[PDB]
């Protein structure tokens, strides 16, 4: 924070003339060298802004609900990386819906989930080491393919310097709890995965690795982060009866 | 603009001897100068082109059509956000689909619609204030959901320096009068509705708010922009008959 | 002026992520380093903020009203000065009273002479040269006391950069044609003469010399400048009769 | 000073082609830079130009005539003052006009006193000490009225760093030997004493402490300082008779 | 241009006390601050002023006249350079004496030729190409011999930034219609190739190329350039008869 | 000058161990730290190497023997030049011969005059003025052709800083005393005239004016001077006879 | 040499948008940056292209042909200098004729010697010395003068950094085996003698000292070094007979 | 290296005029800025050399020999650090005569031993950590004590960043097998030990840890270095018999 903020300095007069802060005065002039500065690289501006960027979506828009699901300790030799999980599409629907349900109920609001993310978070298990984590993916397979446990790297995704890598999971293939902008119902998972087309296909198969030369040990907590966007009416809760 | 360029200077001979502009040889100088610096740096732009930005869509490639929709005021309570429009999707089809054609027939070339943007545009309405304007949306809900006319604010977008905020309406959902790269055939919106699958569903609800602790009036007009890549033949118009 | 003012790029959302101009990204970066600069010295602007400067009289509050006199041209031996004025302290009222009430007449608001200054222009009358200008003066002298025409140079004023210098005439001594915020009542001459009390005592005897070691020929221009405040009513001038 | 002004190198004419000195094109071109620096910032310099400055009074226009009074060492507690001077105002006349008229006589031109100041030089009596000055004053009391020898401390007056205080009496109150631009005449004490209306109420009652915090000594020399414009006329002193 | 030029601020007199511009303040501040610079570098420029450069012979003294001769295209290999001009001795004297004459006439001053330069100019016949030009030139040969058409590159001169080489025609070899300061007198050409002793051996034999690794095509205009000073007294001009 | 040199600090062994001034290896460091800079611009260098500048002819190689001819006092209107001197050749001779040989007689060692220069000094004759010099001039003429006294300024020379313009007077037209590398001879000027071919012809004919938009006077020193190479042997001056 | 020239990052498009390498883009900022730093100082360009430089002779224009003529040792006393050679103009004459000749033949193309010049290296004997080299020249005497072997130094010549100094010897007094653009004829050095018109008088007399207080051994190499221009045509050379 | 070192640019000599290379020129004025610099700053140098540092032993003055003794592994616990070695007083000289006897004969030379130091070389035996070392040591003790295998770290030495640490054995307590400048003669263990005075007290006893807060594992070699100043004769070697 500021002290005077930008209202530093007084004035007063005497004999009629006006007497004004120096200090006031010379941030005046300061203020105009600036203003000329500003507009000198105006025309850098407009070059700059034919491209843009992307705000970050965790820290952008809509609310943050991290529904963490487990945790698991990992050693992976170099150039390789172990299999994080390996459950079927039906677990993951099952967990996926069940732990989101249980969570969040009662929901009272409208709202809408934007975005659905798998989120890894990784640690190290000793201190006074030096690597970085890397990750691959798949989204889906034939139901019967059952993932190697462990694989050697090839270009693999860097995690980023938080140690945090989440990965969108689209509307199409995984299926959500609550599709639009809607109200909830009654609902149960049986209803829930009965209308999902293929719940064995689609199921997130993440493996981490690390850039170290000798073994690490890891420590692992693997969340579903739902982005969600809420439409509360600017109304009072009262005690019924109402009036 | 500049003067003379890059074509400073100039040279003659007096005596079989060479003489050229001491300006232009000072020009030199500093520009080898320049160019071991770009040489200097050229390792640390390899670092950052790792990663890209994304042009401008509307400043970019492809042309703009802006089919203005309408007008509206509205007053709106600090913390809260008021709705935009309420359409049903039929209606939003009827719009969409009678202002784009009727402005743009006749349509004389082949073209395709990169993509189809809805607009807000925002202005205040009364002079000397401080404030910032903000905004919120759903793409979709029950037929029968009638949206609340007003909202409390909970992490809204915040609405660009230039006061426009424009959203894109993709091409699964939200049905566009040229799929793809063709020539227009007779048609007509019974014909276009009617080849729609989920009419009703997909519709534009759209709220808008300010940072201001105080109410404010707003002025916003509504558009659906359209961007279009047009393949006209390198060939005359002739009065005919030709030749 | 500016081209954007401080409105430059735009924002837009793709898949429900936010996009905005990297040009105005990069000005809120450099704007929050601006920021902490602000910080850094406003301990410095505190201890400037202990003194004070003198608003300029003459393009500060008030209006101005020059009521030119005369022109006269002087020719002046180096490390000398001549007289400019050496009117009695009655001709110096008769001009002071006539020229400021005929000029400004009709007066049709309430006002108030804030202040009376004395205005010497001064320019050279030949090219490519290179000198500057002084001054001296007295306010009042024995109504017998004749001036010297001409004197030599010890610690005069300086002449600013712009030819021009200006010399308060204070409330005391100095009689004004308004003396408070009045409406103007029927007024000559000789009853303004008679309510002054010591009428030939107060008279400007200014004299002007240069920093040349030659002949220099010098124009001048003499006026009184008047700094007056209206009090001009929040109303319409109507043709009689009103309503 | 400088050695050749900014009138470095020279030129030569070799068939019919003009040679000029490397260094004073060089000077040429780094002035041309400097200029357009100068027009860059001459808005700023509007800005500024809004506000003033006041010329100090002693460096400035009229001659300085220092009439040393008296001295006199004090030691003075931290956080108190002491009394420098206790004169009735009958005793500060007879300084006033005994001293400066028998220092300045014969007084053989026309001439007016600007303005009266009271002096104040301290110095320290000690050497390896590290204070700085105090002053407090009163230009009148109550004849019967006696000062207190010393006071404590509060909101008081911070000498200067050259340890030279001075203090303006103004023509109201405090009474010059010579009030206008006048020559000098017969004059007397008593003659003096007896036209001025209030020669008992006006004094200077003047105080002195430290920032120390330990007792200091001090050695303190006052003087009257008087700021006179002299008219002498442009004409020589001739032995007697003239011509 | 500037505004104010170097005459910013301003200065008036309140009770005495002279006021000057902040802005004019700071500025003679900063030009002390520039002028003890100025003093730190002028034992450099004394370094510098051991060498000189030489003025430009067209933006410098005398006045041009520019009797361009004729214009040509030529398409030039890589590493070869095309002849420009095979004029014989004599009908180059030709060229030059009657297209100065015819166009220069009345000659009604006192004048004489500086200089006389061969020039070529030379611009592109493509666009969105990337070269230089380059030259050669000899300015005699045995009458009979005749000059290659095109020649193989070998260390030529390279063409200035502006595309215009001048090569300088010394008074030796090069006969000139005026030889020194007088008036004209009756000529003609007859008279005029008699005197000159050896009309058939100096002429200009100029190449033109690229640094281009393809044909390139040029368009060039080929002038005799005359540096004149005229003697033209300062009277008038009158119709006859005078006075 | 310097008080250390480059030898600053020094150096001591204490058991051993070897000392040295932190100062001096201070120095060492920022030594190495320029070294790497003068390597780094090296490349820069030799760009501007391709180019060369002319050493000052008179701070340059030969000593300048400067033969004053006459002064002269010339009032110049704005825009015209005022003829300096109007010798005939034989005129001009007579007083280069007379003036050189009387001034260097005895001459006591081989030499050659390496060049002869006219050289113009101008000064101003008022005080507080602000122009610069101009300067024309021819070098021959027809001997029954009379220069105009006065005439209009046309692109003319700018005279240098210093106000001082030396023109060269080549081998070529204008005739020296003494040719080449030589012993002075038994030598008269009748026998010296008689030898140059064109006497008459040859004749420097010099006007000057100002940049001044008033009349200015002007005093001007006419000198002849002369760069000489001696050669001297390197051997005792004895008093006959000779050991 | 550079990596990716100017040819940095890449593009790409997704879903109808454009991205671009970030480091590209801020590569368009930067060089907008740098654009707008150009228009700002081009006027400071303008004022030094108002003169000139010459390009160097040897790097520059034509090529060179360095004909060695010998070596030779020198001691020199401190402020003197010692001959290098006094060779008769006949002597000097039979050295470039013939071993300019010997050296270029076959001289297969037509020529032009642009200029002749003698040059003179230097180099030290003795390590660890710190000392420059000084010269004089004379290019002509009467012939039965012989130069001193030995001379006093006064205002010598100073040898450039790289302890090589060339004269160039002009095409007046100093005679060319090649004297215009021409191919070789039958020659020999008796046809060469006879056509020059004064073989006696011209020769290089050349010394040679140093800026040493103590005595200094130095090795001489001195070549004649010609400036030459070749006309080669664009054309095959063929065994006999030729198609 | 440099290219042409401080020798760049040339000269040459046209018409008695001196051209230089303008690199070479501009070298020159900037050398001269810098040499003002230096002199600026000389008197700062002048405080900063009334303080010295030492040159390092091992890079300064003497030869190295380094008698490597032993290697060996160790793990430590955080906090903690381990004995290198507990060799008695005589085991430590019968490995420091032995070694450095064996190795060094045969000894051929005069020569003196400058120092004896303890190097203790440290190396992490696992990659991809991060930590630095620690050192503490005694020099002597009871002969029947025996130190600890393992201490806690309290205040230890920290090992330079090259993970060397070198121990100085001064010439009191730890003999040396040559004490001053001296001849080899026949010398033998037995006759060494018996010469010490106090063969069993003086003994290195080092210790060893990290910074880590894990266990690490470590590689540790031993070395003693010797420091040597030879005084090798400046003659011949040859095969007997000599001449």
């Amino acid at each position: 924070s500021l002290r005077y903020s930008r209202h530093d300095g007084t004035s007063c007069v005497i004999d009629n003339h006006h007497l004004k802060s120096l200090g006031a005065v010379l941030n005046d002039v300061r203020r105009k060298k600036d203003r000329i500065r500003e507009a000198e690289y105006e025309p850098i501006i407009d070059i700059a802004d034919q491209y843009m960027v992307t705000e970050d979506p965790f820290r952008g828009p809509g609310k943050n609900v991290r529904i963490t699901l487990f945790k698991e300790i990992r050693r992976v030799h170099p150039d390789t990386m172990k299999l994080v999980c390996n459950w079927s599409g039906k677990e993951f629907l099952r967990e996926t819906w069940t732990r989101f349900i249980s969570e969040e109920f009662p929901i009272t609001t409208d709202q809408e989930i934007m975005d659905l993310w798998f989120e890894l978070q990784l640690r190290p298990m000793h201190p006074n080491r030096c690597y970085k984590f890397t990750m691959q993916y798949a989204l889906g397979a034939h139901p019967d393919y059952v993932a190697h446990d462990v694989i050697r790297q090839q270009d693999p995704y860097y995690v980023g310097p938080n140690n945090i890598e989440r990965i969108n999971l689209s509307k199409k293939g995984f299926a959500f709890p609550l599709t639009c902008l809607q109200s909830v119902y009654n609902d149960n998972f049986e209803r829930f995965f009965d209308d999902v087309l293929w719940p064995y296909f689609y199921r997130p198969l993440v493996y981490v690795g690390t850039t170290s030369a000798e073994i690490e040990e890891i420590m692992i907590e693997v969340s579903l982060l739902f982005k969600i966007k809420e439409f509360a009416p600017d109304v009072p809760l009262f005690t019924g009866p109402a009036y």
